[PDB]
């Protein structure tokens, strides 16, 4: 009440929080995201601030994607070792991240119900797709494919929920130059799912 | 009772609850919908899992549109007689329909203040459009349109609120191949409207 | 009281209640706005009805772009004399605004944490993007782009919070015709921010 509805990775942290590409290193981005439980549904906030050069540099490219996986256990705590994103989440502590236990964090979940882990027949109900922008250094909005792949296929055993985020971008060129390049920001993607029971 | 700001199908019903086309001798497809008050807001949520052989076949052709088309009465109860739709709504009660009577259903109606009915002059303000996408057997993302009407135009005395969703696309190519053809599914399109009053 | 958790306009307003464009004269449309708290985001629902005769001939151009500015104290509260919309929100009373003092105001707000005042480095995390559609005469859709800028540039030392809405499209050839233009409406435009903590 009414903090206990929002599961997420508060604002701004002062850190990278996210390792999205292999190649990197350590923390390479700052991933927001912010789950929030709307009766049967998650409202779900995501975007990425970077914040290694390299990720950055991304936006020189005219054919890119990346992808934040996100892995929880049966009880809907995220599995950190397994994830891009390396710090738990938490509830709504002001514009940051709780500290305590989690309520009902299993009802935070993509339920398996609606999006099933390893069945063929069903697998196109499984994906959720939209559009994000960056905002060039022209301030331009340049398009950025967004899709969702919510659980399906699970790394192991450990993990029973899935959350994949993937975006990416086709294009004839880049968003920017070497020199123009600055910070790859996403703007906020909303989406919703059907949410396991608590 | 946090079930009762939902007004739903449930999840993934059994058989078929959906008939779309009047071309069929029978439901064909299951219709997904989750209607959530949110403040003075319904966010609501739908998409298709087609069942019928005819339905599913759709997807071979590079020219198609179907609406759901949806009647409720002066006290917000789904007219399943006039409808696609053809088992009730009711609250949340985990993944399924709860099975006894509805608490104000009334207030997750679109607003005839605000989708009035037979004003000509008014007539734009009852139109919604997005777009939702159909995951093709090579896994690309086939842009299907969506548009809502509500209320605008009563069926007959009976209907006091309507919600209209139709599907279409018109492309070059068909979104699959005979050969490749399995189940019309379309991706989760969720939109808002400004709700009836309790 | 669920009343509290959306701060409004009003269901069409009987008269013109936003002053657009800068030419305008006096108020030349109706906007639209429901902020819905929605845990740690708020849900925002955004349209415009035309009014004035040269607000609505905008449709008859392939060129255009006009922006609502709403500007808010340090409690919430919108200052009329600096923004486009002309009257005060207020919370739902059925179809229409309550009329007593607002719960919580500044929790409506776009959070400064999220969404900084005046720090280049962090200019883009202040950007939403996305699309609405005007229903033109032959009930085609026509896409039209809408841009948001939280806060980021501040009127003045009053001005604690800034939305700034933008409507714009530059395309072959227009929504209308002098003949066939009618009423500049946009069908409503949903998004999301970080609110700021009450």
């Amino acid at each position: 009440d009414d903090n206990i509805n929002t599961l997420w990775t508060g604002v701004n942290p002062t850190t990278a929080n996210c390792q999205i590409m292999a190649s990197s290193e350590s923390n390479d981005c700052k991933l927001i995201l912010t789950l929030v439980k709307t009766g049967a549904l998650v409202t779900a906030f995501v975007y990425v601030i970077g914040v290694s050069n390299d990720f950055n540099m991304l936006t020189t490219h005219k054919n890119i994607n990346f992808t934040a996986e996100l892995f929880f256990d049966s009880t809907g705590n995220l599995l950190t070792s397994l994830s891009s994103l390396k710090t738990p989440l938490n509830h709504k502590s002001g514009q940051n991240m709780a500290t305590g236990a989690l309520t009902n964090a299993k009802g935070f979940m993509p339920s398996t119900t609606a999006y099933p882990f390893n069945v063929n027949s069903r697998e196109k109900e499984n994906y959720i797709y939209g559009t994000c922008y960056y905002t060039a250094s022209d301030h331009t909005a340049f398009p950025i494919d967004i899709s969702v792949m919510l659980n399906q296929r699970a790394l192991n055993n450990e993990t029973s929920y899935c959350i994949r985020v993937t975006w990416s971008w086709n294009t004839g060129v880049a968003p920017e130059v070497q020199t123009s390049a600055t910070t790859l920001v996403t703007s906020p993607f909303t989406f919703y799912y059907i949410r396991e029971d608590d």
